[PDB]
């Protein structure tokens, strides 16, 4: 029954077109009673076997069922016999959508009767078909359930005229449609999520071959302001179990035994029906750490929970989901392994994240052909969902804006809008980030040749990081652990952070990355568990590349005011209690190497203390390339020669080369601008003058009895190497 | 008002809160305004007792309750953001943030010709320089003002027989003003001022270098945001002024935010 579908020829379900050799092929009984399944667990009866319009293995079914069961056209149609129903006995008098837009009347007379050629409505009773006379736009849901399951009507019968209209809300309130392209872009845990579900999805038959459910309760960790209301529907409608959502203050808005009711009645209808999924919203407000929670009645309503919660009697694969903002804001009862102990993140969403979060909001709109929404991604750096929704919502605002007060609605801008590129970016502007001050979990991009160096350097890192997370067998035969982490040192090291970060893009790994002053806050905050939640939160992110920028911070700051402090032995603590497996890699930036801590050089802790020099001439040549991308410098330009005059420049010095000619290409392009004005093809080619120019700002920002500073640090590198190479068999 | 739930017994608070929302019901253009929503909802572990918990609880129960049917509007009024917990303000429920701060000299003139457009004035005193000067005042301090200006207006006229002598032209001076200044008191004080000040850039000479990055730095990125993108590279986030301790208090940064029309 899994076969390809025929576009759209009429708009009745009164009648329907028809494959007759696929119907050779199968086997499906006879015309008016037909199941054809799909979405939604949505169960549909209706005609077959009466056009035959279209030809063989693709059948066109009504819009009406087009865009209920499936998500468009092209979809994969299924059928099914469901014959010897019984006759039931006029069904709706009642429509929803459009009774005030004409006449009522007999309320079943005018609209049922002259469009029938005796197909008499095998549908769901409180399903959706729009049928009218004249103007044919007018659904319906029945309220009149004279047979119980999906059966046809007996002819013309008489019954009451109590049709009253309803604005067409109710489709998508109770069975709104989601499916897995309908979140944005979650699929690094949406993958995970559908994993867990599976077994509860429809499925006791593998329940013997897994013991227990890993499923006993998940927890989603999210952002505050991600939203999980439709990601915990998400399940809803792909499963088909009873949702029965239940919020968190809306249990703690009514009174006590009361509080209890419609608490435990939830549970209740839960072991009623047999696919049940349950989802609390904020259960913080429920659930928070026990120190802010006071009084008797929260603690009761907790206690309540957490009996449902351990009543549950692992039947039917009953499943409770809950809305975390932080798991250290609940309750440290409720992650016990008996019960909520699979803790799946959400996370932010990144770059990628907000390119294909947008389309599912941008789709009841017409761009201006100018947006290639790229442009609008990348430049939205610690947004969310919420963010592009708000930014998707004030931007149409202010095409609004853009129009004057001359509403005939008339339909020349709400028909066709106009939101440009202009406004666009004027709506990131007039932004509200949300997710800021809050780090990424995702890949970035160097890719490996922003900075030359000494690739051989980089390759024992290479062979370091990569190649256990590529090869297990690696150290398996002949070997043991590698290094856990590895420090790099010398200048100020932002090209440390670029191999950091082309590390991270050669496994697709993630990249948390905690600056100097991020560990100083922890030092002055005297709050030590915020570094143990960043581990934490580490440890499920895995894989992923730990960088801390500036370890030496502490010993700057305790400089102006012991080695060892606070944040740095919770940092051995943790690090100490890494785990020998999970690939979790630790890479360190630090200007000043020898005063920050006599321990950090013990093994165990780590031991590879790579040095990079500053760089040199080689170099040059590939920061005048990134120099070249994304920057439209002209010919003429000799790279050799700027490579001769950095005689001790570091690649931010020739950086600031590159804002300070910048800063003459603009400033002249515009006075350019200004006397072309002034005079009653923005010219951006750029001269040899603007190098020249900006060579007298450039001045060697490391110290030169530094670099003798730095191999003197190395002469502690510098080994103890002499005679002795005497046989290799 | 908020306080009139506060102010009814426990289990009334559910009532006259959700009483307007299913009053709102009936009408489909139309607002809801909570007034002090500070002592409404501030934030839980502040709180000592449970009914506030309950009263937070419906409201935000509440908030979603109107899903788009009605279409009603929510707004507040907060002292402070930080008042308000972060569980009520967060982003999709009750979220748009604007706000008011405190008005400039044209706005505190504006003030004055609202109160006095009803009374009559004298129509000797300037108006003006008065509201350029009173520095961190709210408006209502400025009708507090007018109301003690009319009040010496009464009180130079000696104790009269209660007859519309000065009742019906109410004469008032500078003088009298300022001294109404002066047994008065501000209120918006020691807080950051948002508004731009003016002093028209003529007042520096020399530098002239200087001028051209000043004008190479702020004047631009708005004004020409599309021929700065010419290169792609972003604008410099922070600039660092030293020198001798001389001229150096205030009204550079604020002129070259003036050509910008900046706060
Ligand atoms: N990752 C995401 N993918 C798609 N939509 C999102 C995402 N995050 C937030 N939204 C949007 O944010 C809005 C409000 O979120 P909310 O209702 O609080 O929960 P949810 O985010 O689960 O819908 C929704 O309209 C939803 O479409
Ligand atoms: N080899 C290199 N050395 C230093 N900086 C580089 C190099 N290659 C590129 N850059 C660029 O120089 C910029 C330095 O700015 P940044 O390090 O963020 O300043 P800060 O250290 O004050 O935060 C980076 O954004 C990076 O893109
Ligand atoms: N016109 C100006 N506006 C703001 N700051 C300035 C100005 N001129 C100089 N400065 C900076 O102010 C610092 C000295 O300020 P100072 O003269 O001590 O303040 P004051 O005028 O209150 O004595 C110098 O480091 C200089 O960089």
């Amino acid at each position: 029954n899994r076969l390809i579908v025929d576009e759209a020829i009429n708009e009745d379900n009164s009648v329907v077109s028809l494959s007759q050799p696929k119907m050779d092929e199968l086997q499906l009984f006879r015309g008016d009673t037909v199941l054809l399944k799909g979405k939604k667990r949505r169960e549909a009866v209706c005609i077959v076997l009466s056009d035959d319009t279209c030809s063989d293995e693709k059948i066109r079914m009504n819009r009406v069922v087009r865009n209920n069961l499936r998500v468009r056209l092209g979809d994969v149609i299924s059928i099914q016999p469901c014959p010897d129903v019984k006759y039931g006995k006029r069904i709706h008098v009642l429509p929803i959508d459009d009774t005030v837009e004409g006449i009522t009347g007999n309320l079943f007379e005018v609209y049922l009767k002259p469009y029938f050629l005796e197909a008499y409505r095998p549908i769901r009773k409180g399903d959706i078909f729009l049928v009218h006379g004249g103007m044919r736009a007018v659904e319906f849901k029945v309220v009149e359930t004279d047979p119980s399951p999906y059966c046809i009507v007996a002819p013309d019968t008489v019954i009451h005229c109590e049709g009253e209209p309803i604005k067409r809300e109710d489709e998508e309130e109770s069975l709104n449609e989601v499916g897995y392209d309908d979140i944005g872009g979650c699929r690094k845990q949406l993958a995970q999520i559908k994993e867990m579900v599976e077994l509860p999805l429809r499925h006791p038959a593998l329940f013997k071959a897994i013991g227990v459910k890993p499923p006993r309760g998940i927890l989603l960790y999210g952002p505050p302001g991600t939203g999980k209301t439709l990601i915990a529907r998400a399940v809803a409608n792909e499963t088909g179990a009873f949702f029965f959502l239940i919020n968190g203050p809306e249990i703690m808005s009514k009174l006590a035994g009361e509080s209890e009711s419609n608490l435990r009645k939830a549970f209740e209808e839960a072991e009623k029906n047999a696919p049940a999924i349950i989802f609390i919203d904020e259960l913080d407000a429920i659930a928070p750490k026990r120190e802010k929670t006071h009084g008797e009645v929260e603690r009761r309503i907790v206690s309540q929970l957490l009996t449902l919660m351990d009543g549950l009697k692992q039947r039917a694969h009953v499943i409770v989901m809950a809305a975390t903002n932080r798991p250290n804001s609940i309750d440290p009862a409720l992650r016990r392994f008996g019960r909520f102990d699979r803790e799946v993140d959400i996370g932010i969403p990144d770059a990628t994240g907000r390119l294909e979060i947008l389309q599912i909001h941008t789709k009841n709109m017409k761009l201006a052909d100018d947006v290639d929404l790229e442009q609008v991604a990348n430049e939205t750096h610690g947004h969310v969902g919420a963010d592009l929704a708000a930014l998707c919502s004030e931007a149409a605002l202010q095409a609004i804006r853009k129009k004057m007060d001359l509403i005939d609605l008339d339909a020349e801008v709400m028909n066709s809008l106009a939101v440009t590129m202009d406004d666009f970016r004027w709506a990131l502007s007039q932004s509200n980030p949300s997710a800021l001050r809050e780090t990424v979990v995702e890949v970035p991009q160097v890719t490996w040749e922003d900075i030359g160096g000494l690739e051989d350097v980089k390759r024992e890192l290479q062979e370091l990081v990569q190649y256990p997370v590529e090869h297990p067998d690696k150290f398996l035969k002949f070997g043991m652990t590698p290094s856990k982490g590895v420090l790099f040192y010398g200048p100020p090291g932002c090209g440390k952070t670029l191999l950091a970060k082309a590390i991270a893009n050669e496994c697709q790994a993630n990249f948390i990355s905690i600056k100097g002053p991020e560990l100083l806050t922890m030092w002055f905050g005297e709050s030590e568990a915020n570094v143990r939640e960043i581990f934490d939160k580490a440890r499920q992110a895995a894989p992923c590349v730990l960088f801390f920028d500036e370890l030496d911070s502490i010993a700057k700051a305790r400089g102006g005011n012991g080695a060892a402090d606070r944040v740095i032995n919770q940092i051995l603590t943790e690090m100490d209690g890494m785990s020998t497996k999970k690939n979790v890699f630790i890479i360190g930036a630090t200007n000043r190497p020898d005063i920050i801590d006599p321990a950090i050089l013990r093994p165990g802790r780590l031991d590879q203390l790579i040095y990079i020099p500053l760089p040199d001439e080689k170099s040059r040549v590939a920061i005048l390339k990134a120099n070249l991308r994304k920057s439209p410098v002209a010919k003429d330009v000799d790279l050799e020669f700027l490579a001769k005059m950095t005689n001790g420049f570091s690649g931010a010095d020739l950086t600031e080369i590159c804002q300070r000619a910048c800063k003459l290409a603009i400033r002249e392009s515009i006075e350019s601008e200004i006397r072309r004005e002034r005079e009653r093809d923005p010219v951006p080619e750029i001269r040899r003058d603007h190098f020249e120019e900006a060579m007298r700002f450039a001045r060697r920002s490391v110290s030169d009895n530094d670099i003798r500073k730095y191999e003197m640090f190395a002469q502690t590198l510098q080994q103890s190497r002499g005679f002795g190479s005497f046989r290799f068999p």
